Formats: structure tokens, sequence, C-alpha cells
């Protein structure tokens, strides 16, 4: 029983970072094989961050410029490219602690474990959500850059999240392993805001079936609804709409219940013009949207 | 910025989790030097458990009973023995990733990570407070005994908590790495009830420095109280009494936010009495206690743990 936002153990993640350094710029790095893997704003300057030409202050790199540091060993870096927003160090040995991995991208919704660094030290482990408005609400302090966020699945790390930047609503901006950013952000100091968030619809109905699978009981209703009558009430109240794909992902749930979707959803509807008067679900008074539908059965009993 | 719960990273403790089995019961083991740590109820029938002689029990067994799983690879036990609740296997093998450890028993109100498996294989990580009533709040599945809870300073691995049952409220029970019970309880199967909960307040003040630090300022007002004229309040709303020892260990979060502690008490104070009115504090609609002092100075000042 229970129920606990869970990370997954970090111990294969933090076998791979390490510090990259260039000039006076200190982050982390991630070692794989024979790559470490960083963000490519490592080479910027103080003057070189509101429009910098990464290509060019690239190709004006030199092996030597950079220092890579796994505990008190230095790699020796032996090549240095670049893949969109991720500069790619080639290092002239092998991390024998590499884990089976691969790099995914993920979409809004999906939910990951973030193994913050500082140092190319870790420092503690959390779980995360890509928000639909393309940012993670993170805790990361100054140095926190290259950090990754990960699931693991029979020992293998889909590596999906790196940390680049944090945006002036206090929110973080990072991008897939690829170098690609998850939402319409660059890695410049200028002006920039991510949208207006809103609740990721499909975990909290994940959420709720988990409530009641763990027995709890006050929520739920007699009512059903059909699927637009509840996007047009969940788009008022800041929700995602939810799609008939969304509705198939919560089958399984649906079935282990007894209760299916749009029953459920007429349940999410009543909470969300009521509140929960003062009563609290898997105790929380708020309603849960970093639990996705594989989350929940992975963790639930069957 | 951001704040988060969050665990301690858990590799270290990763290479220590074993599956040990004992006729049909399998659950998991700490692998620490050549010792194998695990609850003693692994010996138990579906029967005994109602009211075992966990001496005799024991005896009677031998060394081959333990089929000690290390990943694939397994470990041959070549003694056993007890220490309260918790039974101890020799193996033959000592750990090679055998962590910088200790064995701690923590306090109420006090936090550690619990690196949750399931038949030795580390599932998923997660931050807990030692409830004042003795239990944590965990999630745990069938397969988890042995499951270990701890703590890193430095390089040191401190291991305080090992998993052992839950109770019919759903919150969990378990022992120090000594096999002493956290709270009033026994490894039997019969009706053991938890005892009623309180609020951590020493935690509930360190996550609204947290809240504060993060700019979020809508409970500050402009009163300052007293110890005795809070903890008057406090115990009506079933909060745990703040000491002279709680205000200081407050310090540098006071310091560093300019907010004196008795000052959050009155912050405190009013968010008891009046709600939340409709409000939240770092995203939340309920006053979190389950973030120590340190823990707020820890995850605001970037310290790492190698
Ligand atoms: C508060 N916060 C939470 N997450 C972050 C991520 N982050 C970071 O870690 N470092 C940054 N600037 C640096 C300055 C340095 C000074 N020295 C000597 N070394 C430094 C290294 C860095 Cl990495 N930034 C700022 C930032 C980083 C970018 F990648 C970017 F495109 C624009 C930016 F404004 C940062 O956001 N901070
Ligand atoms: C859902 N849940 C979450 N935590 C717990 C605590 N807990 C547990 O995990 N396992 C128990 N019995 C076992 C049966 C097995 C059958 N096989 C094949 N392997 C097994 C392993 C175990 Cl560990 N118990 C029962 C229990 C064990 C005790 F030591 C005790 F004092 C009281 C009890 F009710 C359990 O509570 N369950």
């Amino acid at each position: 029983s229970g129920f606990r936002k869970m990370a997954f153990p970090s111990g294969k993640v933090e076998g791979c970072m390490v510090q990259v350094t260039c000039g006076t710029t200190t982050l982390n790095g991630l070692w794989l094989d024979d790559v470490v893997y960083c963000p490519r704003h490592v080479i910027c300057t103080s003057e070189d961050i509101l429009n910098p030409n990464y290509e060019d202050l690239l190709i004006r790199k030199s092996n030597h410029n950079f220092l890579v540091q796994a505990g008190n060993v230095q790699l020796r870096v032996i090549g240095h490219s670049m893949q969109n927003c991720v500069l790619k160090l080639k290092v002239d040995t092998a991390n024998p602690k590499t884990p089976k991995y691969k790099f995914v991208r993920i979409q809004p919704g999906q939910t990951f474990s973030v193994l913050a660094c500082y140092n190319g030290s870790p420092s503690g482990v959390y779980q995360c959500a890509m928000r639909p408005n393309f940012t993670i609400k993170g805790s990361f302090l100054n140095g926190s850059c290259g950090s990754v966020g990960f699931n693991i699945d029979y020992d293998c790390v889909s590596f999906c999240y790196m940390h680049h930047m944090e945006l002036p609503t206090g929110v973080h901006a990072g991008t897939d392993l690829e170098g690609n950013f998850y939402g319409p952000f660059v890695d410049r100091q200028t002006a920039q805001a991510a949208g207006t968030d809103t609740t990721i619809t499909v975990n909290v109905l994940a959420w709720l079936y988990a409530a009641v699978i763990n027995g709890d009981r006050w929520f739920l209703n007699r009512f059903t609804t059909t699927l637009n009558d509840f996007n047009l009430v969940a788009m008022k109240y800041n929700y995602e709409p939810l799609t008939q794909d969304h509705v198939d992902i919560l089958g399984p749930l649906s079935a282990q219940t007894g209760i299916a979707v749009l029953d459920m959803c007429a349940s999410l509807k009543e909470l969300l013009q009521n509140g929960m008067n003062g009563r609290t679900i898997l105790g929380s008074a708020l309603l849960e949207d970093e639990f996705t539908p594989f989350d929940v059965v992975r963790q639930c009993s069957g």
C-alpha cells in the first residue's frame, strides 16, 4: 500500500557523471562510452551569451581547452563536435561504468527522474514531468547544467533530458540528448518566456484511478460524461484537453477498477467545480498530475 | 531555484542489495563486508509468524537453507545469527562494492531516503520522514521487506532503517540496522495499529523558509510570538512542540532570509488557525513536514555527495 512520488535508483547514472570545464565555465557532463555529452553553452564567455555563434566559437576550440574530470582522474579530450545544443567530447578512455542506455525524446506529460549534479558530483534525485508547455519544475542551483533526466527499464537507462537553463518564472528548460530543445527555447540569454502551463489531465485521471485501487472512495459519482463535455469543462480550468488516445491509455486502469474512463472523467469534472472540501486524495489536497498511467500501474498493486 | 522532495543518490546502496530466500519466503538483504542483513521474519512460516519463538526457529535452521542471491551469482552462507529483529548471514565473500558506512538510529522528524527493492533488485528511491508515531509513510508492495533507509554524509552511507511490515492503516514499520524496532511494534502477525500521528513543526518552519528563499512570500506577516504562546496553540492542532534546540537549528535559514524564527512561528500560527485561504506555498495546499532544516539548507546550497 501507500503511494509516493518515486524516482528511479540513480546508481547507473551516478557512474556516468563527470565535470566539464572550459575556460572559467564549469558544468556537468554525461560520460557514456568514449563520449562526454554536455550543454554547448559551456564554450560561451560572459560576452558570448546574448547572441552566441556556437559554430564559430567551437571551430574555435582545441581539445586541450576542455578539462574533463572523473573524480580525481582527468580524462583526455581527443575530439570535439557539436550536435544541435549538446557538445560532444571524444575522450581516450571508455567509461567502464557505462550502462545499457539509449536516447529517447519524450512528450509533454511523460515523467522521469532527474539526478541533480554540481561539479560532476551527484547531489540528489527527484521526479519530474515534462509540462505541457515543455518546461520542467525542477530543483536546480547554479552549476547544475548537464544534469540529466532519465528512466530505467530492466537495467536499461533511457536518457531523455539534459538541463540547460532556468527561465524567469523559475522553471527550467533543456534538451534531449541529441541537443534538440524541448519547447520554443534557445540556449541564449535573450528574452524568453514559457507558455502558460496546464494540468496533464491524463495523469490526474491516472492518479484518481490509483486512489481507488488504494481504496480511496470519496470523489467518484453516479455521473458519466461525453468526451467533448468533459473537455469543455476541463479547458475552463486550465486543464489539457483529452483525446481518444488518452482514453485508450487509461483502459487497463479502468479495467482493473471497474470504473469506465468517462465515468471517472465525470468524477474529475465534479471535483473541479466543488473542490475537495477539506478532504484529500492519497494524502494530497490538490490533484496530482506527475504520475503517468504507466507509473500508476508499476507502483500500485494488482 | 525551485524545490522538490529529493532523495540521496542511491548508487552506493544499490551495490549492497541482495536477494535472500528462506524456504518459500523471499525478501531483500543488505550485503556489507561478508555479512548479509535482513529481517528475521524470513525464517517464518505462514503460521509461526502468528506467535513464533525466533530463538528456536533460528537454531533449527542450517546455512544451506538461506539462498543468498547477489544479482545472479550465488553467495555461500558460512554462518547465521540474530540481533534483535534482524538476521545476519555470514558469507564467504566480502562485498567489493561495500561503501564507507555505519549504522545509526534516527529520531522522529528526521528524514532519510528509502531504496525500495523487490527480490533484491532496486526499483525506486524516495525520501521519507520518521513520523512522530514512529511509522513511515512509504510505498511498498509485497517483496519489499529488507528495503533500507539511509542518509549520505560526504562519502559515508548511514543506514538507519530496514523495512519489516505494513500496518493495517497502510503506513509502514521497521527497525534500525541493529534490529531494534522503531516504535511500539513487534514482528508478529497480530492486530497492531499506528498511534495518532502529529505534524513535525520544525520541518514545517524549515519548509516555509524554503518557500521564502524561492520568493513565495505571501504568508509572511509582521508579528512575532514566543515559544510558549506558539506551543500552546500547536498542541491543540496536533503539532509537535517546538523546543529551544529546534529554534537554534533554524538559525542559518533565519539569517539567510532575514526572517527570525518566532516571526516565522507567527506566520505558521496564523496558517494553523485561518488556513491558507485558497492560496498555496511551493504549489502545495498543505503544510509540508517532511523537510528538515538541514534538508532545506542542503537543497538551497548545492551540497553534493560524490
Ligand atoms: C538557478 N539555476 C538553475 N538552473 C540553472 C542552470 N544554469 C547554470 O547552471 N549556469 C548558468 N550560467 C553559468 C555561469 C557561470 C559562471 N562561471 C564561472 N561558470 C558558469 C557556468 C554557467 Cl553554466 N546559467 C545561465 C544560462 C545558461 C544557459 F545555458 C543559457 F543558454 C543562458 C543562461 F543565462 C543557467 O541557467 N541555473
Ligand atoms: C504490500 N506490502 C508492502 N509492504 C509490506 C510488508 N510485508 C511484506 O513485504 N511481505 C510480507 N510477507 C512475505 C510473503 C512472501 C511470500 N513470498 C514468496 N515471499 C514473501 C516475502 C514476504 Cl517478506 N509481510 C507479512 C508480514 C511480515 C512480518 F515480518 C510481520 F511481522 C508481519 C507481516 F504481516 C509484510 O508485512 N507489504
